[PDB]
């Protein structure tokens, strides 16, 4: 007789109501709005916004089952801004929406104020024909290179004005399409009352903004990548939410959606910060909300990030404590990933989750029926670490850290891994990439072409932070666009179209779609003293040869083993004229010499030019 039926109350409070945004939040129709709000432990409730006048007795909502409190509005329309008010005991404060779908212009208090609007959801799409086809699989047989997106960085409309979800459909489009990445991975939509953040502390996990755009602005922005072929990756943050006063934390006058205190007459306090992952509440909270962007927005995927502070407590020396009653390890929060999972493939089937965990746990990318986390990939830190380390060392003294280069694949594919230059190596006081590689300025684009040819030979899928595939001089600013007028310089042009032209190879060779250990087997990585290493990738009927040559001493006949013999052509060269480089390189046929080189049948004779990749293939045509 009421907005909640008794199997909405049995699920909330099960935690088995995972489109819980059906009903919780605000809901229009054509004459009122019904609110609905989690408070077990409130007084009362009521509705405060434009319609009656912010009058926190106009419209004191009703308390039901499972500490939800709903109540009608008659006149409460779509646009109209609004607030909860709780009470609990002699205590009384304002809250926005959790389950917010859009939060005004106004979205901290510092930016002017802050309410939630109500809003309907409603959009017809387009794009029937990338979601049939988003058959995005086992997409582990087949090419996936990510461009990493900060959206109001990435291009100004005049000055420090971002473009918005609609002005930045088409450049952004055009541009992911020429330089030949299959999706864009977006830093986090949901609403965040500080820019600087990044998006990563959030007050509104349903409100993609208002900061670019309406919620219709960003499915417009999603319909109409999908058309044009391009998939789309949220970055997700069920790992902790914003510290904001308006936000989740207290809510109705105790911990709700963190954890619960102990006895606290000093005693080492720990508490809070993440998730309470044991309050059925949260888990409907966050299971909700991930279905709620792959459904409502049409994601193709969802990345989590700081995944090890999920699954470990640990802080300090002395925190929850040890003996024979308990680990290190949450366990709650492992039964939480590994349920969100599992309910993302069931209902989203090919939708793509991502983890990033910096512990080396196994099995994140494993199924859960053998103890994994569930994820569909794993960011491969290990290799970023080592082949950054590796790369920022001065030629000079790389034969002493060969090591560091070749280590990689021992650990190659324990995972389904992403191999990732992500926004956080280019900040703080790391560098842009450009700004790590060492030397004279040819010497640096030298390192990244360099770089980047080893990262698509590598196994793993790809993703590069946006102002990376030109070489932009200076650490990524939020609060300013990227440095595009390096353009017209032909360093950097030069590494923005060999980025393009590995991408087009990665994309119509199959040589390269498979990252398991039968996709890639060495040549040679015993020239420590010059630096050099050779390795084929292989999948079906299809090969490419690698040789990297990391100093700036140009190598002639060097002698390479292949295992076909016949005549070899050069595929890519990084020290191609149009790349920036000098134009060194194995010109026409390259005839396998039937003598034996590296412990394989036929060898080849090569010029390796200085801090250079050559990519070979055998002729079969």
């Amino acid at each position: 007789m009421s907005w909640l039926t008794e199997e909405d109350i049995r699920r909330w409070e099960s935690g088995t109501f995972y489109d819980s945004y059906r009903k919780l939040g605000a809901h229009p129709d054509d004459e009122g709005t019904w609110f609905c709000v989690w408070a077990p432990h409130a007084d009362g409730v009521s509705v405060l916004g434009a319609f009656n006048d912010w009058n926190p007795e106009a419209n004191p909502l009703e308390r039901y089952g499972g500490g939800l409190w709903a109540g009608y509005v008659p006149g409460a329309r779509p646009g109209h801004t609004y607030k909860y008010r709780i009470r609990h005991g002699f205590y009384q404060a304002d809250k926005t929406d959790p389950y917010a779908f859009a939060m005004e212009p106004p979205t901290g208090s510092p930016i002017e104020g802050l309410a939630s609007i109500i809003t309907r959801l409603d959009y017809t799409w387009h794009d029937d024909e990338w979601m049939r086809r988003r058959k995005g699989p086992a997409s582990l047989y087949e090419p996936v290179s990510i461009y990493e997106v900060h959206l109001g960085s990435w291009r100004h409309k005049r000055p420090g004005e971002s473009f918005s979800y609609r002005e930045i459909a088409e450049p952004l489009a055009d541009y992911v399409q020429e330089m030949g990445f299959t999706h864009v991975e977006l830093l986090p939509v949901m609403e965040h009352p500080y820019y600087g953040s990044w998006g990563y502390q959030v007050v509104g996990y349903y409100a993609p903004t208002f900061r670019y755009g309406s919620p219709q602005d960003l499915m417009y922005l999603i319909d109409y990548l999908h058309q044009r072929g391009i998939g789309v990756i949220l970055d997700w943050v069920p790992s902790h939410f914003a510290a904001d006063p308006q936000g989740l934390v207290f809510f109705d006058g105790t911990t709700l959606f963190e954890y619960d205190d102990p006895k606290m007459r000093y005693h080492p306090d720990w508490g809070t910060y993440v998730f309470d992952y044991n309050k059925p509440g949260v888990r409907n909270f966050l299971i909700s909300n991930a279905l709620f962007w792959l459904e409502k927005y049409h994601v193709d995927g969802l990345r989590v990030d700081a995944v090890a502070s999920m699954l470990y407590r640990d802080y300090s020396r002395k925190e929850w404590t040890p003996n024979i009653f308990g680990g290190r390890e949450n366990l709650e929060a492992i039964d939480f990933i590994k349920k969100f999972n599992e309910t993302v493939y069931l209902h989203f089937p090919e939708a793509m989750t991502i983890a990033e965990e910096s512990t080396a746990w196994p099995g994140v990318s494993a199924p859960t029926y053998n103890n994994g986390l569930g994820f569909l990939y794993k960011w491969n830190m290990g290799w970023m670490h080592d082949t950054l380390d590796y790369i920022q060392r001065d030629p000079i003294y790389r034969k002493y850290h060969h090591d560091e280069l070749t280590f990689s694949l021992w650990y190659a594919f324990s995972e389904h891994y992403v191999l990732p230059l992500s926004h956080d190596e280019v900040v703080h006081g790391k560098g842009s990439l450009w700004g790590k590689m060492p030397g004279d300025d040819w010497q640096k684009a030298a390192n990244l072409r360099l770089l980047f040819g080893h990262m698509w030979g590598h196994p793993g899928k790809k993703l590069l932070f946006m102002g990376g595939e030109f070489g932009q001089h200076h650490e990524w600013n939020h609060d300013t666009q990227l440095e595009w007028h390096l353009l017209d310089q032909p360093y950097h042009r030069g590494i923005q179209l060999w980025v393009c032209d590995l991408n087009h190879l990665y994309r119509t060779n199959p040589a390269l779609w498979h990252d398991g250990p039968e996709g890639f087997e060495w040549i040679d990585f015993s020239d420590r003293d010059q630096s050099v290493i050779c390795y084929l990738r292989k999948n079906a009927g299809r090969m490419l040869l690698f040789v990297l040559n990391f100093t700036p001493v140009p190598r002639e006949h060097y002698r390479v083993g292949v295992p076909i013999g016949g005549p070899w052509h050069e595929v890519l060269n990084s020290d191609a004229v149009a790349y920036g480089g000098s134009g060194m390189g194995n010109f026409g046929r390259v005839e396998a010499v039937p003598e034996s080189w590296h412990g394989r049948p036929f060898h080849l004779e090569l010029t390796l030019p200085p801090l250079a990749a050559l990519i070979l293939e055998p002729e079969h045509g």
